[PDB]
């Protein structure tokens, strides 16, 4: 665990998001990409419409923003950019529902999403246990997201990061709960189960929000929704972000072959050719029912759903030869 230099909270504290932005981050399909500078000031201006100025305190905000992009490490995918955008998409799901849930459950949500990744190295649960890495032997299943979790409650114990204090004793330990389920469920691994206990619920009627076992996994699908939502962006923004992740599934793919396993074929550079049919079959196993779900749930949510389905067909268009542009 490392911490942030002098002028990078200080500078923050400066920063004020210019007009068109303002609008424009409201949306669902809004890509944060060009504009890097910002990104750290994208989020404080997300933490203050949602849930209020003085929700926490500022000072500790940054810092403790700050530490949370320390504690991404450069890989391709499960960035620092990553973190950020899964927090976006968050903000556009609370503000499309927010009396919903609480100030609690909302500031527990941004700051689940912004760490749900923290210190990852570009290697899957799968690789960790199949070579016994020790993470493995600490955390039996969810092995990444229970890491996460303990990464983030000791980035909140640094000192002057702890943006909970204020709150209670015991709603300080509510949110963390609310933080601690929220990173596990973006363990894929769970989220199959997940939706189809929720499909049942609300196709029987007997889904109620305020009860608190039917609430958890609401929030659990809303966090796989955050986590997935490359897949719902424009069609030229959700294949650049397809590179960086291939880049990251290929380099683990590589490490299996030092080891003498051949790889699964998407983390295969080997089998490029096979993505399209690759990404069709993630569409139809994983995004759509997420997404479709998810809207039944909470229908403001259906723009997801709308662009999620634009882009499968667009992979579609790609298996039929065809593809346009293709810049890298
Ligand atoms: C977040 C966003 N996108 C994801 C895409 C995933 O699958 C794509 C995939 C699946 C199988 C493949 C087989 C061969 C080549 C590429 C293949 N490519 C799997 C997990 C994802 C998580
Ligand atoms: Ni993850
Ligand atoms: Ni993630």
């Amino acid at each position: 665990t490392s911490i942030c230099t002098s002028e990078e909270w200080q500078g923050l504290m400066q920063f004020t998001l210019p007009v068109r932005l303002c609008k424009e981050i409201e949306l669902f399909h809004f890509d944060i990409g060009p504009f890097e500078n910002m990104w750290p000031g994208i989020f404080v201006y997300m933490v203050h419409r949602s849930c209020g100025t003085s929700c926490f305190e500022l000072e500790k905000l940054c810092r403790f923003i700050m530490s949370v992009k320390k504690n991404y490490r450069r890989v391709p995918y499960h960035n620092w950019k990553h973190a950020v955008t899964v927090a976006h998409c968050m903000y556009a799901i609370l503000q499309n529902n927010h009396t919903l849930f609480t100030d609690l459950e909302r500031k527990g949500l941004l700051i689940a999403c912004l760490c749900h990744d923290l210190d990852h190295r570009g290697f899957s649960n799968s690789y960790l246990q199949k070579f016994d890495h020790p993470l493995a032997a600490l955390y039996s299943t969810s092995t990444m997201e229970q890491h996460h979790f303990s990464q983030t409650v000791s980035i909140l114990q640094l000192e002057g990061h702890n943006i909970f204090s204020t709150l209670s004793s015991s709603e300080y330990e509510q949110v963390l709960e609310i933080i601690r389920k929220a990173i596990i469920a973006t363990d894929l691994a769970l989220y199959f189960g997940n939706r189809k206990q929720l499909e049942e619920m609300y196709q029987t009627g007997s889904l109620n929000l305020n009860n608190q076992s039917h609430r958890d996994r609401v929030i659990g699908l809303m966090m796989t929704a955050c986590d997935l939502c490359s897949v719902t962006k424009l069609w030229p923004v959700t294949k650049l972000t397809a590179n960086d992740i291939y880049a990251e599934f290929w380099a683990e793919g590589d490490e299996m072959k030092k080891l003498g396993i051949q790889p699964i074929p998407m983390m295969d550079r080997d089998k490029k050719d096979e993505v399209p049919q690759g990404q069709l079959g993630f569409y139809n196993a994983v995004a759509i029912p997420c997404y479709t779900t998810l809207t039944q749930i909470l229908p403001p949510t259906e723009p997801l759903l709308k662009a999620c389905r634009d882009n499968l067909s667009q992979w579609e268009k790609v298996i039929r030869g065809e593809e346009t542009a293709t810049w890298i």
